């Protein structure tokens, strides 16, 4: 726990991905942010509110503009097991354009203090809706929606204008 | 205090739906009270051999169940209700089987049916089980030895126990 803001995300956590493929390997956060320009956005979770409606698409549609700015990878993370994140990623044909990761522990977001209680909505403790541009592990730009159901500042359009 | 042949009736509640705003939840009484219920739980939506060998058999024998007087056949899992639904739709299992969620895990925790599946990248989930409950009392209980096995919680078995 330590409010993300413009610091070094590098905390010994790790995230997931796949589609029920047996080995269960996971990706250390270093392999994701070290020596790379990363655009990453998180959301309440697969199959929820306005995630798979207004949040994800914009990133897929501007995948080129991102790479044009030198972005190494554009990733979507969510506190969902990697198998559901994938089912969902397939459903909205967002894979191949955006790298989807899971954070079933919620440990990734917990280390950045980006978890919020969405038990009223019938989802457990989840992540807030955010986006950030991280260079070699350092947060150059951070956007956290005031309300997880809003897509006012974590959209692709915004972060893009910040790189 | 694991489940065995007792009264499931514990003040918990389960879910369902498909991102429809009201967020109502179903009290366990409304589910088991005065009814013959066949219920089976599994590790979770989009996992191992759940949506492959476990669910189908129940859908395919939905008639035989009702023939025996079963009021409802339900599938429960520690997944939010929106994912359970996405999954239920995907495997065209709805309309045949009532799918519920247990995001709290509270339902299974009260029956001591939770197991740690962190190695498989799923959090704390439920074991793979099936049970026939009459007016809240467990007349038959089947808990797989290993959550990945479908040896005793299948539809075929529970059916032969009603």
């Amino acid at each position: 726990i330590l409010s993300a803001a413009s610091n070094v995300s590098l905390q010994k956590a790790r995230t997931w991905d796949e589609g029920v493929e047996s080995k269960f390997s996971t990706t250390p956060v270093n392999d994701i942010f070290k020596d790379k320009k990363v655009v990453i956005f998180g959301l309440p979770g697969a199959y929820t509110g306005v995630c798979s409606s207004k949040h994800v698409p914009p990133y897929k549609h501007n995948i080129d503009k991102f790479k044009a700015k030198g972005v190494d990878s554009v990733i979507c993370v969510a506190i969902n097991d990697p198998y559901t994140v994938n089912a969902w990623a397939e459903k909205i044909q967002a894979k191949d354009a955006i790298e989807f990761y899971g954070d079933f522990d919620g440990s990734f977001h917990k280390s950045l203090e980006l978890t919020t209680d969405l038990s009223a909505g019938l989802l457990g403790i989840r992540s807030e809706r955010w986006s950030a541009y991280v260079v070699d592990g350092k947060v150059k730009a951070l956007n956290v929606e005031e309300s997880p159901s809003d897509v006012k500042v974590s959209g692709a359009e915004t972060i893009l204008g910040q790189i």
